[PDB]
């Protein structure tokens, strides 16, 4: 359902953390020059890029035998978050011709996010299938961070509800708000089980865009605290009342770009090639 605000109290958290800290490498190399065929970025092989970070995210396709065929989206600055909050990138819109026709009635959707995933998709979906029929796989991964990590959600949905076998698993990284409560509760309902948002220290990305524009988060997340820590808890339902806004945010990119169990992810200015469990 729709637009709550959960009071259940933080447990312990139950994700696979040597995931994390592969799947934060995976998106991490996102960020850099993915050129070199056949790169090893902890058990994973990149097999395939597309997009640079200019008029597109760039994405990577990996095998793994953990995590399937691994898509991870890059989260770079195409355009301001922190900033302008009143700006067409934040408009609420229906969901894009592509998928629309799998949501429930209502769903609204963020049209900075929706945008860049849409410059993609076809693309992704026609990359995953091929891949996934060469490496005889039938898990799908997808990662992101930023705001590769609302296009990652967005593209995590789009593979459960359109990609025949659907998704496995979504790890997302620092992930904004990206629809409204309909979407919200559709994500739980949809992917719950496969859902994986963590979220570091003072990180301002997850409170952006803020509900008062009618924006709310899945349920759950991993609060990595303190920041940079191997402290853990997860925060159970949408938007639980005990957990991020309880502690000081911070304005710049630190531990949004901070280390996500033993992995950095930098981002343009973090390791290239990306380093998995290597702090
Ligand atoms: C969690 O770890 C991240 C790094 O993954 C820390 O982010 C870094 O924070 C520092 C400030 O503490 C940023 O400032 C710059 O540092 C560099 C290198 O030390 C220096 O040459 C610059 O002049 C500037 O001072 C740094 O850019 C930033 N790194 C990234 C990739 O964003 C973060 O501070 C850590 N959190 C905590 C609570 O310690
Ligand atoms: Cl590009």
């Amino acid at each position: 359902g729709r637009g709550g605000s959960s009071t259940d109290q933080p447990v312990a958290n139950p994700y696979n953390t040597k995931e994390i800290s592969l799947a934060a490498g995976l998106v991490q190399q996102t960020y850099c020059d993915s050129t070199e065929n056949g790169l090893k970025i902890g058990d994973s092989e990149l097999l395939y890029t597309m997009g640079e970070g200019y008029a597109r995210q760039r994405v990577n396709i990996y095998h793994s035998p953990s995590l399937g065929i691994a898509v991870a989206i890059e989260g770079t600055n195409l355009f301001s978050l922190n900033s302008d909050l009143h700006d067409a990138k934040f408009w609420q819109e229906d969901p894009n011709e592509r998928y629309i026709q799998y949501y429930p009635k209502g769903t609204k959707l963020m049209h900075g996010f929706q945008q860049a995933y849409n410059d993609l998709m076809d693309d992704i979906f026609t990359a995953v299938k091929k891949y996934k029929k060469e490496k005889n796989e039938k898990r799908v991964t997808v990662i992101g961070h930023s705001l590769g990590a609302a296009m990652g959600l967005l593209c995590a949905m789009d593979i459960e509800l359109r990609m025949d076998g659907g998704l496995y698993k979504t790890y997302l990284f620092g992930l904004p708000r990206l629809g409204n409560p309909t979407f919200a509760s559709f994500v739980d309902q949809k992917i719950g089980d496969k859902f994986h948002s963590i979220i570091n220290g003072r990180d301002w990305v997850p409170t952006v865009p803020p509900r008062a524009l009618g924006y709310q988060h899945p349920s759950d997340y991993v609060w990595i605290y303190p920041g940079n820590s191997t402290s853990a808890k997860l925060y159970p339902g949408q938007e639980n009342v005990h957990g991020i806004l309880t502690v000081a945010r911070e304005f710049n990119d630190d531990d949004h770009q901070g280390i996500y169990f033993h992995t950095q992810i930098g981002a343009v200015m973090g390791e290239c090639p990306a380093q998995v469990g290597a702090h």
